[PDB]
C-alpha cells in the first residue's frame, strides 16, 4: 500500500498536459475558456510559432518575444466523455500528418486520461489530480489486429455511399456465418476512438450525400487520432487514402474519417474498391 | 463566489447514497466490491427486510435484529460511463414496479450524478465528493414529449423482430419529409437512459431472436428507470405493456426495455401494434 | 445526505478568494508563484489601482486600462498552517487600519479556511474544492470577552520589555488563585490568530530588544487581522494604540501586535500603564 | 510532467494505512468513528490478537477466526494538525519499547502524512488521496544532532521541577553568549513532534506537580515517538531512563516525554542529574 515516483518539445508537451489538467478541473463559455488555456500555456513555453484551434478562425502567431520551432493544431475541448486532441509539428500549419513529432488526445471522464505518442507508439496516463501530474497506466498500447465493434451514426444511412452502406451491412449479416459484430456509437469522437483503441474495431465517419467531405477536422481532429491510431498497429484512412497523407488545403479542412484494427479498416477499403 | 449549504425511507436512502460514495471513489472484483457495500451500507440502516441484487442468485433477507419495512433491488455497477441502480417497495421482493415508493440511478462519470425520485418527479443530484454529500442541481426534471435521438444496438439487426425494423426504419427514412433521427448508443444502460432523460428521444432493448425475452432485468434495471422515466412525464414499455406492470415471475426475470420521450415511445408502439 | 446550494468590491473579493483557491492547491519560488496569482487575479478584477505585497517593495499601480476604486495589501504567503492575508481600502495604500472597507485572511490546512469581514462582522468560509468555491460554515464570529490562552515565542524573554515580562509572569502565576493560561504558540501569525479567534485568549508579538517596532508588518498582516479581531468583539494594541489607528510611515512599516479577548488584551495594557 | 508509479507485518501496516486514509477524509463523535474504523481495519487483516486503544479502557482480543502474532497499541485521534499514533510489538500488550517491530504516525494537514519505521530507520509518506495509497517524499529521515528549537506549554512553569525550571531558562538566556532558542508549540503531540523531527530541537512533556507521571501514555503515545524518534538518530527520555525501556505496569499509564535531537536531550539529562 505504499508507491515511489520516477519521473524544448518536452517543454511543449508538459505545457499541453498543464492545459489539460486545468481544463480537466473546469469540467460553451466552457469551449472559450478552454480554448485560451490552451493558447496561453503554449504561448508561455517559448516553443510555438504558430497556432491552429478548432475555435479561431485563423492561424495563431506567436510573437517573437516566445517564439520557437514546433507547431500546434488542437481542438480546446471536442464533444460527460468530452476531450481535447492535438498534434505537434500559417503554411507552418498545412503539413501533411507525416510530419507529426507528438500527438494525443484527452478523455475527461471518471478519471481524466492521456493517449499520448511521439513516434514511438502510444503512451496511457492518467492525470493524477491530487498530484497534479500524469502518470503511467500503459506502454506502447497496441490494438487488435481484427475487432467486433462497428461504430458509426447509422441515422445517416440515408446518405451514406454504397460502400459505407455495403460494409455496415456486412457487419450486421456476415455472409460467413460468424456473429455480427456489436454496435457503439457515443457520439463524441474522443471517446469513440478510445474504445476503438483499447478494445479494438471501427470507427467511422465516412463522407455522405449532407457532409461530402465528412465532418471531422484534418488538422486538429482526424490527423491527431491517426497518428495515434497508427502508432498503436492500426490504420486510419479518409476511403481513398491514408488520413496522414492528406495535403491539406485549409486549416479548418474536413476529411472522411474510417479507422481502427487493421483488418476491420482494410475490410472497409475493400467495400470501397469494388464500390 | 460564495455559497451557503441548506439541508425510515429517508434513513434507506441516506445509506444508498453513501454506498453510492464509496462506489464512486472505488471506481469485476469492483463488482464483489461494490456489491458488499451496498448489501452492508442497507443493513446497517435497520430499515430492510429484503433485498436483491444482481450479483446474488437469491434474496439477502435482513436478520430480525437490523430489520426495517422496505425492499431494494439493485443493480449496485452496471457496464467510463459505469452505473448503479436501485428501487425501494422472498415473496417481498417479487412486486411489480407499480408499488415502487423510491428508486433512482447513479452515473460515475467525470462528476458522480444521481437521478432520484420519490413518487413526486425525479431530483438530479451530484456528489461533492469534498462535502461528501449529494447537492441537488435540478428538481422536477421533465423529458422532452418529443426526441430525435433512437439509441439501440443495431448490431442485432439480424434479429430484430418486424416492429422494431419497422420502427427502425422510420427513424432513417422518414416518409414525412423530417430529418432522420440521430444515433447514439453507448451500450452502458444508466448512461443510454441518463442521455434518453435529459436529450430526449428513445432507448431500445427490444426482445430479439437471441434474446426473446430481452436482455435487462426486471427487478433492479429496468423496472428503476421505468419508474425514473416515467416521473420524468416519459414512457416505458415492453412492447405489450408498461414495465412497471409486469408481474415478476422470478427475481433475475428480463423483459424487453422501450423507453424515452413519450411520443417516441407510442409511435414504437404503433409498430408493434400494426405488426 | 443531501443539500441545496444558495449564492465592484463584491468583484475584488471573488477575485481574492480565486487567488486564495489557486494558492490552495499549489500548497520559496511557492512565495513567488502565490505573489503573482494575486498580483494578476487581482489586476483582472478592474477594482484596483494600488496593491502592497510582502513581496515587493514598492506599490504595484494597476494600468488604467483596468483600474478601479479600491487599494489591497496583502501578505500572499505566511509561514502546515501556511496563510494568506489582506486588506482593502502609492500615498493611497498609506491609510490608516479604520480606513479598511473589507479584510480577511486563508489558513491552509487540512481544510483552506477565510475569515472575512466588510464591516458587518466576521464571516468564516470553507473553500469547497470540489466545488470551487467557498461555503459559509459560521456567521458573525464572536470571540470570549476572556480566554485562557496566551500566544507568544517567549525564547524572546531575554529581549522583552518590562510589561511583557510582567504579563506573561502573571499568566503563569496568577496571583488571585487561578489557574495559569496554557501556552500555544505555532509561530505562523494566520494560525495563532485564528486559534485566538475561535478558542478565545490572547496573541503577543510585541516590541523587544532586537526588534523595537516589533517584527509583524502593518499594511497587510497587523491591519488585517486587527480588523477582523474587532469585527468579532475583540481588541489589537500596539501596546499605546490601537493597531487600526496607526498613521502608515511606509508600506513595510512594522508595529507592534498584541490582540485577541478584550479583557486579556485590557490586562495587558493596564501591565504598560503601570509600566 | 510525466510520472511511473513503483511499489503478514505487511499485511498489518496496510490495514493501519487503510484507516489512515479513512480517518484522513472524516477529518468527539469522530473519536468514536476513528476508533472503531481502526479496530475493525486491523481486525480484517487476520494478523492481530490483541489491541490496545486510548479509546478503550481494556485491551480489545481478537476472535482466533482472524488471530494472527501482532500486537497493536493506538491512539486513533490526537489532538488542524491532528494526528493517529501506532505501534505493534493482555500481558501481550504489556511488552516495552524495545520489543516494537514497527511504529509510525499520521498528521492530518494540508496533506496526510505518515512517519513509518520496521527498525531500519524512518520513511515518510504522502497520501495520495487520489491514488488512494501513501507516496515515499523521504527516506531514512534523520534528526539534527542538536537544534534551536525547544517546545513545551510554559503555562505549567509554576508546577515545573526544578531541572526543567533550569532548562528553559538556559533556552532562554544561553550563559555562553549564544542566542537563545525559538520557542514552539503547537498543543498536539504528533504535531510538536513531527516539527522537532524535520527542523531539530527538543520537545518536552515533564512530569510536574500537577501530573506527577506526566500526561501522554506510554504504551500508544509515548513509545511510538520514542521509536520513530530514535531510528532517526534522536532520544527520547522519561528523566530518568529512556522512554522505550520503561516496563509498564499498566496499558494506559503515563509516562514523561522528553525528545528531539540528542544533544539536546543530553543537555537536558545534565540538568536533571545535577538537580
Ligand atoms: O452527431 P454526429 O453527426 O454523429 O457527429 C458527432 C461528431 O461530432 C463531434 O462532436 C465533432 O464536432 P466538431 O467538429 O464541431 O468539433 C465529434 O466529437 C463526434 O464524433
Ligand atoms: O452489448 P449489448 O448487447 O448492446 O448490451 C448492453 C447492455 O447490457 C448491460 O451492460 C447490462 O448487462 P447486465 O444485465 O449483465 O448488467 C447494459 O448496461 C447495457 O444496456
Ligand atoms: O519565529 P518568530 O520570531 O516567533 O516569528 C514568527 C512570526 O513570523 C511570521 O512568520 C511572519 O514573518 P514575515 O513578516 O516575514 O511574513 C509570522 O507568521 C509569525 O507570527
Ligand atoms: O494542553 P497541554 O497540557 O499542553 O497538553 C497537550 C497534549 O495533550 C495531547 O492532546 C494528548 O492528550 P491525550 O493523552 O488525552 O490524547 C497531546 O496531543 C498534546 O501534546
Amino acid at each position: 500500500d505504499m508507491l515511489t515516483l520516477t519521473r524544448e518539445l518536452t517543454q511543449l508537451l508538459n505545457s499541453m498536459l498543464t492545459a489539460i489538467k486545468a481544463i480537466s478541473s473546469a469540467v460553451k463559455k466552457l469551449d472559450v475558456l478552454s480554448n485560451s488555456l490552451v493558447i496561453n500555456m503554449l504561448q508561455s513555453s517559448y516553443s510555438t510559432c504558430v497556432l491552429v484551434s478548432e475555435e479561431n478562425k485563423d492561424a495563431i502567431i506567436t510573437a517573437k518575444e516566445k517564439r520557437g520551432k514546433y507547431v500546434v493544431c488542437f481542438d480546446p475541448l471536442d464533444g460527460a466523455s468530452i476531450g481535447t486532441i492535438f498534434a505537434i509539428y500559417e503554411k507552418d500549419a498545412l503539413q501533411c500528418g507525416r510530419n507529426i513529432v507528438a500527438a494525443g488526445y484527452a478523455l475527461y471522464g471518471s478519471a481524466t486520461l492521456v493517449a499520448l505518442s511521439t513516434g514511438q507508439g502510444v503512451d496511457l496516463f492518467m492525470l493524477d489530480p491530487a498530484l497534479g501530474e500524469f502518470v503511467l497506466v500503459e506502454k506502447d498500447v497496441k490494438i487488435k489486429k481484427k475487432g467486433k465493434i462497428y461504430s458509426l451514426n447509422e441515422g445517416y444511412a440515408k446518405y451514406f455511399d454504397a460502400a459505407t452502406t455495403e460494409y455496415v451491412q456486412k457487419k450486421k449479416f456476415p455472409e460467413d456465418g460468424s456473429a455480427p459484430y456489436g454496435a457503439r456509437y457515443v457520439g463524441s469522437m474522443v471517446a469513440d476512438v478510445h474504445r476503438t483503441l483499447v478494445y479494438g474495431g471501427i470507427f467511422l465517419y465516412p463522407a455522405n450525400q449532407k457532409s461530402p467531405k465528412g465532418k471531422l477536422r484534418l488538422l486538429y481532429e482526424c490527423n491527431p487520432v491517426a497518428y495515434i491510431i497508427e502508432q498503436a498497429g492500426g490504420l486510419a484512412t479518409t476511403g481513398t487514402q491514408p488520413v496522414l497523407d492528406v495535403k491539406p488545403e485549409a486549416i479548418h479542412q474536413r476529411v472522411p474519417l474510417i479507422l481502427g484494427s487493421p483488418e476491420d479498416v482494410q475490410e472497409y477499403l475493400t467495400c470501397v474498391q469494388k464500390n
